[PDB]
């Protein structure tokens, strides 16, 4: 580095090491992301540099984007911890339903404003998903997919997860629209009241038949034009539909409701942010703090 100071270690991301920085001239505390060839592709540097004006108060701050010795750098406003660790945390007892509804109400804030500017996140997982300890919950990297693609591993080599990834995806659709993200945020809630990932599949194909064990082989009453994705096979197993009773107990009705919208096969008939925001789940939301020991 040179202007910043390197504290510790997040981790290796899906695009590069991240580091918890101080900014020697200002003593901000930032993350700190170095981008994977070589060259730096300008389209990158632009798409990127359209994301320093996508503010929120939940959306992770994008401070700067650093192009200098043809190497990439992203600086991002640092939270202290992750919801992944945080729900490994709150394992024992779990995350108190005004949290989750909390936090869920927040993360439809910050997608109903990106999804308003025609930004999409398509690789949403509790990892990216930060918080603090006012109760406030932000989404990490809206945008970068569009920039920099999503790798099947990492430069680590670790396996990027499909838990989270939405049918279309899996079936090979090439335009992702908005309902991708609704998806993803629909199995983080599940997976907060159960305490399980709702799909943990370890392939495409078992990502895939997860989501048909669960909810219905899907067909074209249900997902107008679904056998002619481009890898829809006719030899798909035929699974029928499950109770969201059973799905994500004891999930109250309104909750179960709310759910079964976000996971709806058809993009089109998934529910959006801006309406997920206006059903009666959040009638008695409120914001309370969470148990947060740095
Ligand atoms: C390397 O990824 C592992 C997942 C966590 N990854 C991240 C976690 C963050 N904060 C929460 C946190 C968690 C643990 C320690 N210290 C802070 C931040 C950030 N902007 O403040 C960024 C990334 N990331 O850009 O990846």
């Amino acid at each position: 580095m040179e202007n910043f100071q390197k504290v510790e270690k997040i981790g290796e991301g899906t695009y590069g090491v991240v580091y918890k920085a101080r900014n020697k001239l200002t003593g901000e505390v930032v993350a700190l992301k170095k981008i994977r060839t070589e060259g730096v592709p300008s389209t990158a540097i632009r798409e990127i540099s359209l994301l320093k004006e996508l503010n929120h108060p939940n959306i992770v701050k994008l401070l700067d984007v650093i192009h200098t010795e043809n190497k990439l750098y992203l600086v991002f406003e640092f939270l202290h911890q992750d919801l992944k660790k945080f729900m490994d945390a709150s394992a024992l007892t779990g995350i108190p339903l005004p949290l989750i509804k909390s936090y869920l109400f927040q993360l439809l804030q910050g997608l109903a404003f990106c999804h308003s500017h025609r930004v999409l996140h398509r690789d949403l997982k509790p990892q990216n998903l930060l918080i603090n300890t006012e109760g406030a919950i932000k989404l990490a990297d809206f945008g970068l997919a569009r920039a920099f693609g999503v790798p099947v591993r990492t430069y680590t080599h670790e396996v990027v997860t499909l838990w989270y990834r939405a049918p279309e995806i899996l079936l090979g659709c090439k335009y992702y629209s908005t309902a991708v993200d609704i998806w993803s945020l629909g199995c983080i809630f599940a997976e907060m009241v159960t305490r399980r990932a709702l799909f943990p599949g370890d392939s495409e194909i078992d990502q895939l038949f997860r989501i048909f064990r669960t909810l219905g082989t899907p067909d074209e009453v249900v997902w107008p034009g679904v056998t002619s994705m481009p890898d829809y096979k006719p030899s798909f197993p035929k699974w029928a539909r499950q109770d969201f009773s059973k799905v994500v107990p004891p999930l109250d009705e309104d909750g179960r409701s709310l759910l079964s919208q976000m996971l709806h096969y058809d993009p089109n008939k998934r529910i959006s942010a801006k309406a997920a925001l206006a059903h009666p789940f959040f009638q008695d939301v409120t914001k309370p703090v969470p148990h947060l020991r740095l």
